[PDB]
RNA sequence: AAAAAAA
């Protein structure tokens, strides 16, 4: 307790200045952006988050409808309207899920900063890893930003050490992408981090405010975030109605369905290559995998295949953060190219005008599928999106409508060519090892959502590991192992096991 | 070994 609802049922930058809600150097700051106006979250958003009563606040908005100048611009307002008080001191923490969303959102900020100095005297520093800790302190101790965004880990690092420094008077701390951070692996680090501001804050432990933003939430985050919410009320600013899919509507949905999984990437392939011609290679898109390995191996078929009309862009977790900081800010800029990536680019990366969001597999989570294909159709542009999976992962699409609504309208078939297969097969330099490694990677992803997706583990397992024998050109071919690495697998009773490899 | 998450 207590959540209060405000569902779906003006407000503008002139009128919060004329209320008085908001001062003219931040409304200098918003204006000169020259947007169309402010998104219905960030009109609903703003003043209950100003308002000094002990509430807590919830909001759900659709992708790509500004959810971060929903936090942004009442920060700033706080700030200015606390500007003789602290001022050295920390006063918001932000907090994401992906160090690329926190330095977007780091850049955001600077974007406010840009368009008005006024604003610059509030100072602000990202927290994330990847990056020098000491240039980071450094900063910290130069700067004396009144706005950190940070991941968690690092910002427990530095909290762990100069909470007493920097962090003794928050009064507000921001969730962005909520859910994921209350998701298992991330709400035990949240916990600590507001254990530690509450713990440190010099008023009260109950003194900060806590903001949840996401596309996808429901009263099960007010459960998962009943340790992190010190106030007694808590506001839930919900911009889709209830049975609403939460899904951005704008987005031309589709999915194509193979026999196979590995001659989805050949589906893929015939996609991309139809729409590179169509366009005559103005062809800005994103494709999602559901690991690095494949991530890897897609992005070297892709490279062989479309490089000629397009850059070709991997993106994932085990590439160093400065080239994913490079990339993403090329990708930002460039006008068209592809961006090959797992879900490290599925929440909060805002990169305009991208034309299709692509799927090879199932996303890590049920609701990344939400996400992912909401990287496209952003701020009021159009946009598509493709699922490409086998006839295994059908019970997928079948978990879409069940929990979140979400009906594809558009479906057909595949059946790939032999010439594509020979022409892509034949251009790929990896070895078998690297091929087993791959699909290993790929029978790992899938063995671990088989329960939330309603996956038949006798079937759709050995279906991933066959693609090894696809790559090599000999459906009957199965993956060499040891017996050590079956009994490590924990298949040694399983007969998919048996059906899936073959100990050499 | 899954996707994230500083060491
Ligand atoms: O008042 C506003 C605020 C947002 N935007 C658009 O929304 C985008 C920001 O999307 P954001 O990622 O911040 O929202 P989210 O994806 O988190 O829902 C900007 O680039 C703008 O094009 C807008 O048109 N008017
Ligand atoms: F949901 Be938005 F893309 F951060
Ligand atoms: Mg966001």
């Amino acid at each position: 307790s207590k959540l209060i609802h405000v569902p779906k049922e003006e407000v503008t930058l002139d009128s919060l200045l004329e209320e008085g809600v908001l001062d003219k150097e931040i409304h200098k700051a918003i204006t000169r952006m020259e947007f169309p106006g402010l998104t219905p979250v960030q009109q609903k958003t703003i003043k209950p988050i100003l308002s000094s009563e002990d509430h807590d606040v919830i909001a759900r908005a659709k992708t790509g409808t500004g959810k971060t100048f929903a936090f942004l611009i009442p920060i700033f307002q706080h700030l200015i309207n606390t500007k003789f008080d602290s001022q050295y001191m920390v006063k918001a923490v932000i907090v994401a899920p992906t160090r690329d969303l926190a330095l977007q959102i780091e850049a955001e900020v600077k974007k406010i900063h840009d368009m008005n100095y006024g604003l610059k005297k509030y100072a602000c520093v990202s927290l994330v890893g990847g990056t020098d800790f000491r240039a980071a302190m450094n900063k910290m101790n130069k700067l004396r930003p009144n706005i950190v965004i940070a991941t968690p880990g690092r910002l427990i690092d530095v909290l762990e050490k100069y909470s007493n420094k920097f962090f003794r008077f928050v009064d507000y701390k921001v969730l962005d992408e909520a859910d994921r951070l209350l998701e298992i692996g991330f709400r035990d680090d949240l916990e600590t981090i507001s254990g530690i501001l509450n713990e440190k804050n010099s008023k009260s432990a109950d003194n900060i405010k806590t903001l949840l933003f996401s596309a996808t939430l429901d009263d099960k985050v007010q459960k998962l975030a009943n340790n992190i919410m010190n106030k007694k009320e808590c506001l839930f600013l919900d911009t889709v109605d209830k049975n609403e899919p939460e899904a951005h509507e704008r987005i031309d949905q589709s999915v194509v369905i193979s026999e196979k999984f590995a001659n989805s990437i050949f589906a893929a392939v015939e996609h991309i290559k139809k729409q590179i011609k169509e366009r005559d290679s103005n062809y800005k898109a994103i494709i999602f995998a559901p690991t690095v390995k494949f991530t890897s191996f897609l992005c070297s078929i892709l490279k062989n295949e479309f490089k000629k009309d397009l850059p070709i862009l991997e993106f994932h977790g085990k590439i160093t953060q400065n080239k994913r900081t490079s990339l993403v800010k090329r990708f930002k800029k460039d006008e068209s190219g592809i961006l090959v990536c797992t879900d490290v680019g599925a929440r909060g990366m805002d990169f305009p005008n991208v034309h299709e969001v692509l799927q090879i597999g199932v996303p890590s989570e049920l609701a990344n599928y939400i996400h992912r294909i909401g990287r496209t159709a952003r701020s009021g542009k159009e946009g598509s999106s493709v699922l490409f999976i086998c006839k295994d992962e059908l019970p997928f699409v079948r978990e879409l409508e069940d929990a979140k609504n979400i009906v594809i309208a558009k479906q057909e078939k595949y059946e790939p060519s032999e010439e594509i297969k020979s022409e892509v097969l034949e251009a790929v330099t990896e070895e078998p090892e690297d091929i087993s490694d791959i699909v290993i990677s790929l029978i790992s992803s899938y063995r671990s959502c088989i329960k939330e997706y309603r996956f038949s583990e006798r079937r759709i397992l050995p279906e991933i590991a066959s693609t090894y024998g696809v790559l090599l050109n000999d459906p009957q071919l199965k993956i060499p192992v040891s017996r050590r690495f079956l009994d490590k697998l924990g298949l040694s009773r399983s007969p998919i096991g048996k059906a899936m490899f073959e100990i050499r």
